[PDB]
């Protein structure tokens, strides 16, 4: 401190000579060389300025990082004619992760399940949809033998309405009457031109029965997820969607929720449409109790006081009172629109 030479102060602060000499020029402190002695008040000023500038750097670098949100996994729904092997595909995907279980032990149905690959994790909504936005991607399954049917065209229209990206999966490619070329013509008739022919429709041959092609579907999902670059903020206000709800004799009202933003925690108050409660417990697809559920997580939630509806947005609220006010304001507004039916003009 009193008195320090510039090369000594540099060592102490971990700076290179020329950096400290630059700083002193910025401060207007004259010196002959790095061997010169500094007045105590100059050295002190240097120490303060360097501390601050380093504070500031760090603040800045933190900000740059914090504003880059982590990846969230792609959410996928499987759709198409119920006879075209949807459940066989879902089942196949559910098994490629119980290889030869732990185990075990243990599994729960919580509305969605995860498929892990070296390239990343995919979230599949459980039970195909006939049927808020839930899925990023809809896989439209079409049997090679049967071709595009009315259920197929409804699945396509619902997926498009919901804003999902389509992947066409032509299944049963090993039946003797399998005709994928016919399916592709049917697709092109409908404005879906396969990439093969220079169009934008993604078309993938699979067999849900043997699993042939299934790894290519997963790779394609993950590639699209990399390009769309799906991300979410785990510290935003928690937001989810109800996938389904039911009564348990033993447990009471249960609901499956998929988390989209923020992180829900046990003890949080939530409102979903007109239903509300305090999260008493959350259980994931492995049957584990979780204290927290962040983006992409599907969990069974205990604590709702009435059955929430499928597709309703789950919102964090600060307290019980807020939860009751929000749910109630929605209830009396619904009655209002309904009362705009009983009166005039039925
Ligand atoms: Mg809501």
């Amino acid at each position: 401190m009193a008195k320090v030479r510039i090369y000594q102060l540099a060592k102490e602060l971990g700076m290179e000579t020329q950096e400290l000499l630059e700083l002193l020029d910025q401060m207007g402190v004259a010196y002959k060389s790095h061997a010169s002695t500094l007045e105590e008040k100059d050295a002190e000023a240097v120490r303060e300025l360097v501390k601050e500038q380093r504070g500031l750097q760090e603040k800045l670098a933190e900000e740059e990082r914090r504003k880059s949100l982590p990846r969230r996994p792609p959410v996928v729904v499987i759709m198409g004619h119920v006879d075209h092997g949807l459940t066989t595909l879902l089942d196949y995907l559910r098994k490629s992760r119980i290889a030869e279980k732990e185990a075990g032990g243990i599994t729960q149905h919580v509305g969605a399940f995860e498929v892990k690959t070296p390239q990343g994790t995919v979230v599949f909504i459980d039970t195909p949809g006939a049927e808020a936005k839930v899925a990023d991607i809809a896989v439209i399954v079409i049997a090679a033998d049967d071709g595009i049917m009315p259920q197929t065209e409804e699945a396509i229209a619902h997926a498009k309405a919901a804003g999902a990206k389509l992947i066409f999966a032509i299944n049963k490619i090993d039946l003797p009457q399998a005709d994928p070329e016919k399916v592709k013509r049917q697709l092109m008739e409908r404005g879906f031109v396969p990439e093969e022919y220079g169009g934008d429709a993604i078309v993938i041959p699979i067999s849900a029965k043997t699993g042939q092609g299934v790894q290519d579907l997963l790779e394609m999902i993950l590639l699209l997820a990399e390009l769309e670059d799906y991300r979410a903020d785990p510290n935003a206000e928690p937001r989810g969607v109800i996938l389904e709800s039911k009564l348990d004799k033993q447990a009471g009202i249960i609901a499956n929720m998929l988390v989209q933003e923020g992180t829900f925690r046990v003890g949080d108050y939530v409102v979903a449409g007109e239903a509300y409660g305090r999260i008493r417990a959350m259980m994931d697809a492995d049957g584990n109790q979780r204290k927290e559920a962040g983006p992409g997580s599907a969990v069974q939630v205990l604590g709702f006081q009435e059955l929430p509806h499928a597709g309703d947005v789950v919102e964090w609220v600060p307290d019980l009172e807020a939860a009751k006010e929000i749910a109630e304001e929605r209830k009396e507004e619904r009655k209002a629109r309904e009362e705009e039916e009983k009166a005039r003009r039925p």
